[PDB]
Formats: structure tokens, C-alpha cells, sequence
């Protein structure tokens, strides 16, 4: 009934319910980025139709031991989170902005 997430700007597929990974606990993180804007963070093992542009950072990463780039929406260019890599158990996921997502059948 409600296992997919699409882009909520423009209905770009993008990842599953199913997909949800709770890192360190919770599959919610609650973080601020230096510009001091409050994301509600969900971390999926997969995701699909973003875009990941700039080069991997590891400044200000919210995880430890991972760099992140920026995932843009492929279709519409909404930002929609980050790409995490260069960790361990996993080496990648995606933390997505759940209010940037829609959720449905
Ligand atoms: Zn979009």
C-alpha cells in the first residue's frame, strides 16, 4: 500500500520502504548541517532517479567515517540528501530528506 518513495516535487521514483536501513539504531536521524537547517534523515541501503553530483566530502559528514555527495532528484534537480561511502558495515547508503520524498503504492 505505501512501499515506495517517489520525489514529492516531481513522482521520480527514487527508493522502497522495503529499502529502509536503521543505522546505528533508528532509521530516522534528526541532524543540522553549518547553515544550521534541521534535516530529518532517512538512510536506505538503495535508491534510484537522483542525480549524485560534486565530489565526495568528508567535511561536516553527519556519519562518522563516511563522505558524502550530494543527491539531487534526476528528474527535476530537487535536492533529496546525500550518497555515504568510504564506511564500513555498509560502505554505501543514501540519507534522504523524508519531507522531500512521497510515500505510496
Ligand atoms: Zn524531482
Amino acid at each position: 500500500g505505501a512501499s515506495i518513495f517517489r520525489c514529492r516535487q516531481c513522482g521520480q521514483t527514487i527508493s522502497r520502504r522495503d529499502w529502509l536501513l536503521p543505522m546505528g539504531g533508528d532509521h530516522e536521524h534528526v541532524v543540522f548541517n553549518p547553515a544550521g537547517m534541521i534535516f530529518r534523515v532517512w538512510c536506505f541501503s538503495l535508491a534510484q532517479g537522483l542525480r549524485l553530483i560534486g565530489a565526495p566530502s568528508g567535511e561536516f559528514s553527519w556519519f562518522k567515517g563516511y563522505d558524502w555527495t550530494i543527491a539531487l532528484c534526476g528528474q527535476c534537480g530537487s535536492h533529496l540528501g546525500w550518497h555515504y561511502e568510504g564506511g564500513s558495515q555498509p560502505q554505501t547508503f543514501f540519507g534522504l530528506i523524508k519531507d522531500r520524498l512521497a510515500e505510496g503504492p
